[PDB]
């Protein structure tokens, strides 16, 4: 079992980044090497986005999933992560 990105990615559209870093808790858990890194990257990018909205800083968080993301291949577990960081990076300001 692996997340079903159209799912995550519906409640990434609505708006709900904090459930998004939920619902993929329980796999970057059981995950390993790069799909492990993968999963912790988005957990970040969604996190970022969240602390924006309480009006907080999200750099740290869009750095941390940078780290993790870089060198994966891609799309990596049926997921185009660099168009995710693409749009999280634009909406941060990035």
């Amino acid at each position: 079992m692996v997340p079903d990105w159209e799912e995550v990615l519906g409640l990434w559209r609505a708006g709900r980044y904090y459930e998004v870093h939920e619902v993929l808790e329980p796999y970057w858990l059981k995950a390993t090497g790069e799909e492990r890194r993968l999963l912790q990257g988005v957990i970040l990018l969604a996190a970022a986005l969240h602390q924006r909205r309480l009006g907080r800083p999200g750099l740290r968080n869009l750095r941390k999933a940078e780290a993790r993301l870089e060198g994966l291949p891609c799309p990596l577990m049926g997921l185009d992560w660099r168009s995710l960081l693409q749009e999280a990076r634009r909406r941060l300001g990035a």
